[PDB]
């Protein structure tokens, strides 16, 4: 059977129409068909499968069958194995999908697409057995194993395989498909991390010490020395020195560390403006440093907006806004900029000067917190950020327990001790603020123990109490109960809850750390991708680069590259050969397994037993 | 026989040797400043620091102890988690301290007190030092305070704290206390627990490897402890001017005997490995399967011959 001649487009649609009618794919196709009929030979048309693929991927299967709108029904498919694998995958048939993937031209991209589609359908699965099978598709495992084989083979063609534009999947980079699939374990592979590190250091050698890099950064002229080694490959000399300067200062790591240094400068300047150079309203004029800070933040917001929106040529504005607001750190950035605007506006007035100063004080905290997200890319710090983000849940559980116990104890003690205090502020104080401070060693017995209560001048009258003429006298009717309750509260809170939280953090750390490392690598990929297009000038200078980019756009990538046809075909054949070798190795290891050998031995011993029994009967006949 | 520059590099490579260099440099500087009168107090201060440096040297001295050395290695490994916690705490503390200093004392020009209220006090908040008398208006004392900057700078009266939005200051103090004194500290405890569990086994081996070198050093060390050691040094110098249990050289016959014994033991070890490989379950399964295939084909031929008769 010749699949290339067997699989025509009409035959493919015939296969798609003959779905089992009891699986998820049939329900999705029916939904699409009803939608198309409402918007208005074969039960399902290629429009329905195209829309299903649009739901599942939304960028890859564009023009797979719409290009010609349907193609010639008798014309054979250009990519038969790709279509067969896609078809077998949409209906949770994994054994067949596996066989088709073993025959496809591009296997890593196919495996990543398969795992993406499986994890997308896992949510839509109705039956628990189907969902369980879908969650164990291990198609990402196939991609990782095949890429491990490829990386062990060449380690130089593997990077080209990662960064090339696949022909079968609409010029989609393998890394792009992995990002779409959110294949975290694939990015955790050593080869992908090595490629990302190579991108990270730019022209410099990846083994360069951090101290040498920092020293060279702080003293620019040392770039032309031999302090840092570079990877190989009047007018000429000037070109050489300019090339060296650019190759050093265009490296993503240098851009990152410059951004960090200038963000530290921003925090220093913000603190100085807020603490020493905060002047009266514009009638007396905001300080020049305050204007510099305003310009600084304007440049920062410009960079944020450019990175979030102007990086992509074609995408819906509403979709881009939703994607931006999806991230929590972007919500923190929005809070920061809103606080900055409100504080500046209130500062410009005189009746709201103090409110503006307060809002700017809060904004400094927000920016200093933004610093953590800035440092997220650090090799030693990022996993810690992930771990803390996971610890937040145990923090919330402890908060629930502590809140219940604290409400109880505080309200009871406020009732027992100050039953005649009408002041709501002081009621809430003695009910919640003081018991909360009891946790941190702040136990003011002068207001709780009669033997320790001072002979201060106190009143019992409510009127005088409200006016604040004298502090309200504490009730000492049953103070033994108050002291006993304080003892029990101290025990419970300061021992049981705190040590329980310590145990929870220990367990959570042990269970989470390994996943946190993989998640850090997966996020590191995206951070390096972002640093690719980021201008090499850190803020507030970044305005020069923004103006230059705007002027160039008005007048007029190491990752995700496109290769010549000959090299592309060579790499495709090399991938196919490596896939064949990997499958042969798996099959050979299966044959030599102890269980397979036992099965073979048992079957052959049974056959030998019956045959030699016949032979012995023949011998006894003689 | 070794290059002087190479020996100097090898010496300065070790961190404890760097600590020793710091100690001796501090001793020299303190003695020099003590010899003068205008720098007497500075010399006393430098010697005070040097005492701390020597008392820290005591740990490296005790490193060879059988029960203490692995603990030294473990602490040296814990330093990294200490640094991670330091980064987190530094970021959070800078944020909270600068914000509270802005909210509470917006008119204090004194840089020393700005840095105090911004970093020293929030740092002490970790260790149960929470002076609410300067943070809560209901707890702020009726002390004699000034608002004027001039008088503030001269130190005539302490600067009055701002109480515009003190609910925000108390809320920020509550959040800072929660985060720092709970999340960061218990996270560091968990990090130390995990690091201890993962590191202890390697720390023991590293302790043994270092113990070898320490015993090698103690081999040639004179038996007289300092300050007496000068007698041994003078004796050694005089002997050098006038004129080992480990790393010994053996006679030719004994050397050849030990070489042949080593070869025999190596042959025995290799034979044991090969024998254990032959008797392994996997090798037995492979042998059985191959012999069963051969027996199958051969007995099939035999049965064909028998059926021919
Ligand atoms: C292992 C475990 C640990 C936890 C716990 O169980 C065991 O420990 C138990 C110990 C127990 C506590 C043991 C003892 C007591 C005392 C008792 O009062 C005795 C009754 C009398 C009658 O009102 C009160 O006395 C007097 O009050 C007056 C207040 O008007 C004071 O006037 C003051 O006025 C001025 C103050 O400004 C100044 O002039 C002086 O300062 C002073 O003159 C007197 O000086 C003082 O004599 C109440 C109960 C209490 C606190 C126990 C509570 C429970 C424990 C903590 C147990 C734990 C479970
Ligand atoms: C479970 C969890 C724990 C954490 C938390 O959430 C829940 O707890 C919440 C509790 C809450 C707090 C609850 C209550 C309050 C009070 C409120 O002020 C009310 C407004 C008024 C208006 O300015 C202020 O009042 C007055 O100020 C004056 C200062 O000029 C005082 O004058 C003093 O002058 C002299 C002082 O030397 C002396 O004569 C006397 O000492 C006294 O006369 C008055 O006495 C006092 O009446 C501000 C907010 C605050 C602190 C809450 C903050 C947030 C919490 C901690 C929550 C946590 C998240
Ligand atoms: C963590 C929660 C947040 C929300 C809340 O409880 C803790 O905060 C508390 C702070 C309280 C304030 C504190 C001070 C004053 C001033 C006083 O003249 C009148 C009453 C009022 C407004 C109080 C009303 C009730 C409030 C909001 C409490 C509220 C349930
Ligand atoms: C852990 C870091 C070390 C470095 C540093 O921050 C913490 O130490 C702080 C101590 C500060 C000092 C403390 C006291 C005074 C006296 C005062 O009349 C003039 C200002 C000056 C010199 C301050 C300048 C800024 C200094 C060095 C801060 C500096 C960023
Ligand atoms: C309390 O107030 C009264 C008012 O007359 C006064 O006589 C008395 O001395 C005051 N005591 C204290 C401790 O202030
Ligand atoms: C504060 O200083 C003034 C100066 O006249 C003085 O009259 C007043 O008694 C002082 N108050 C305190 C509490 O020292």
């Amino acid at each position: 059977v010749n699949i290339k001649q067997f699989l025509t487009y009409g035959r493919l649609q015939e296969l798609y129409c003959s779905v089992s009618e009891k699986n998820l794919l049939h329900t999705l196709l029916l939904k699409k068909n009803q939608e198309r009929q409402a918007q208005l030979k074969f039960r399902f048309t290629f429009h329905e499968v195209s829309k299903v693929l649009k739901d599942f991927l939304d960028d890859t299967c564009k023009g797979f069958y719409q290009k010609l709108n349907l193609p010639d029904m008798d014309r054979r498919c250009e990519h038969p194995w790709r279509d067969l694998f896609l078809w077998a995958i949409l209906q949770n048939r994994q054994e067949m999908a596996n066989y088709f993937w073993a025959m496809g031209p591009e296997a890593v991209a196919a495996a990543l697409v398969g795992c993406k589609i499986m994890k997308e359908m896992a949510h839509l699965a109705t039956e628990a057995e189907s969902a369980r099978s879908m969650k164990n598709a291990k198609y990402e495992q196939f991609a990782m194993d095949l890429f491990s084989e490829c990386y062990s083979n060449s380690e130089d063609r593997a990077y080209s395989l990662l960064v090339r534009k696949t022909c079968c999947w609409s010029k989609a980079t393998v890394l792009n498909i992995a990002t779409l699939a959110e294949a975290k374990c694939f990015f955790a592979h050593d080869g992908v991390q090595a490629l990302l590190t190579k991108v990270w250091w730019g022209a410099m050698r990846t083994d360069t010490s951090i101290s040498r890099l920092v020293l060279t950064f702080f003293i620019p002229p040392l770039v032309w020395t031999s302090l840092i080694k570079f990877n190989p490959e009047s007018a000429t000399f000037i070109r050489v020195v300019l090339r060296r300067w650019n190759r050093f200062w265009s490296a993503p790591v240098t851009v990152f560390m410059g951004n960090v240094i200038m963000y530290f400068a921003f925090l220093i300047l913000f603190s100085y403006v807020l603490l020493l150079d905060f002047r009266p309203p514009p009638p007396y004029g905001p300080s020049a440093a305050e204007i510099i800070l305003y310009f600084w933040v304007f440049t920062l917001v410009l960079e944020e907006i450019r990175q979030s929106f102007f990086t992509d040529e074609d995408m819906s504005i509403l979709k881009k806004m939703k994607l931006y607001v999806e991230d929590n750190w972007n919500k923190c950035d929005m809070v920061a900029i809103s606080l900055f605007v409100v504080g500046l506006s209130c500062r410009m007035a005189m009746s709201t000067y103090e409110a503006g100063r307060t809002v700017l004080a809060l904004d400094f905290m927000v920016f200093t917190l933004r610093l953590i997200h800035i440092f997220a890319i650090h090799k030693q710090l990022g996993p810690k950020i992930i771990i803390v983000e996971r610890m937040i849940k145990d923090v919330f559980f402890f908060l629930f327990f502590l809140s219940v116990w604290l409400i109880a104890y505080g309200v009871t003690t406020q009732a027992l001790l100050h039953p005649n205090d009408p002041r709501i502020d002081w009621v809430f104080r003695r009910a919640l603020y003081r018991p909360y401070l009891h946790i941190f060693g702040q136990i003011p017995l002068e207001e709780i123990d009669a033997a320790k209560m001072p002979d201060d001048n106190c009143t019992t009258d409510v009127q005088e109490i409200i006016l604040g003429t004298l502090p309200p006298c504490p009730n000492i009717y049953a103070n033994w109960l108050v002291i006993l309750l304080l003892v029990i509260y101290l025990l419970v809170t300061n021992v049981l809850l705190l040590n329980l939280l310590i145990a929870m953090f220990s367990y959570t750390f042990q269970v989470v750390q390994e996943n946190a490392d993989i998640f850090w690598k997966f996020q590191r990929y995206n951070l390096i991708v972002e640093y690719h297009s980021r201008p090499a000038l850190a803020p507030p200078f970044i305005i020069i680069s923004h103006i230059t980019q705007a002027l160039l756009s008005f007048i007029k990538d190491l990752l995700e590259r496109e290769l010549p046809s000959g090299l592309d075909q060579k790499l495709m054949t090399w991938e196919t050969v490596q896939k064949e070798n990997y499958l042969a190795k798996l099959e050979h290891e299966h044959r030599e397994s102890s269980g397979e050998r036992l099965r073979y031995t048992s079957s052959k011993v049974q056959t030998l037993l019956r045959m030699v029994g016949g032979f012995k009967d023949q011998e006894k006949r003689m």
